């Protein structure tokens, strides 16, 4: 997160972490036994890390649970990032309480202008690289389809938005990839790409959640 500031402990419930030796992307989590996150994070060998401010240091609210099961979508085009979804089954359920908690999913689509929440731990500068310990949130505005792509020629597909400032300065960045971007209490999107962080006229690009409620919900009933 370029621009943004710190969260303060645990006041992102539903902020996972995942962890392949290192952190390497975020995730959302929508039950105590499933965590949303992109595609483009797919690995193998991931342990779902909740509860986590500080990924450097065990401060006793920390819940370490390894994937049994990834998920990635379908549809999911790595050459254009379309469909940039991944779900996630936990060996265990978590134990939920007031600092590891479910994202509701979204009942329908958010409008341009909405104020969302978007928080990892991935890249604080626009030009160079400081990975921070603690999560970093940023409060960022849903732009039209159409701003998104004049600022995306021939690059945004349905599946996805933009959100951000076109002025730059305050964006998502690499290593905040699959976390969430949550308006009004549901997760409407998820970090996925962009033209290097926090530069004028190139938004951050997320993927367009409330198109996959159904897969979601049908994928979770069945595994
Ligand atoms: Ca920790």
């Amino acid at each position: 997160i370029v621009g943004g500031y710190t969260c303060g402990a645990n006041t992102v419930p539903y902020q996972v972490s995942l962890n392949s030796g290192y952190h390497f992307c975020g995730g959302s989590l929508i039950n105590s036994q499933w965590v949303v996150s992109a595609a483009h994070c797919y690995k193998s060998g991931i342990q779902v890390r909740l509860g986590e401010d500080n990924i450097n240091v065990v401060e006793g609210n920390e819940q370490f649970i390894s994937a049994s099961k990834s998920i990635v979508h379908p549809s999911y085009n790595s050459n254009t990032l379309n469909n940039d979804i991944m779900l996630i089954k936990l060996k265990s359920a978590a134990s939920l309480n007031s600092r590891v908690a479910s994202i509701s999913l979204p009942t329908s689509c958010a409008s341009a202008g909405t104020q969302c929440l978007i928080s990892g731990w991935g890249n604080t500068k626009s030009s160079g690289t400081s990975y921070p310990d603690v999560l970093k949130c940023l409060k960022a505005p849903i732009l039209s389809d159409s701003s998104c792509k004049s600022a995306y020629p021939g690059q945004i597909t349905s599946n996805m938005f933009c959100a951000g400032y076109l002025e730059g300065g305050k964006d998502s960045c690499q290593g905040d990839s699959g976390g969430p971007v949550v308006c009004s209490g549901k997760l409407q999107g998820i970090v996925s790409w962009g033209s290097g962080c926090a530069q004028k006229n190139k938004p951050g690009v997320y993927t367009k959640v409330c198109n996959y409620v159904s897969w979601i919900k049908q994928t979770i009933a069945s595994n």
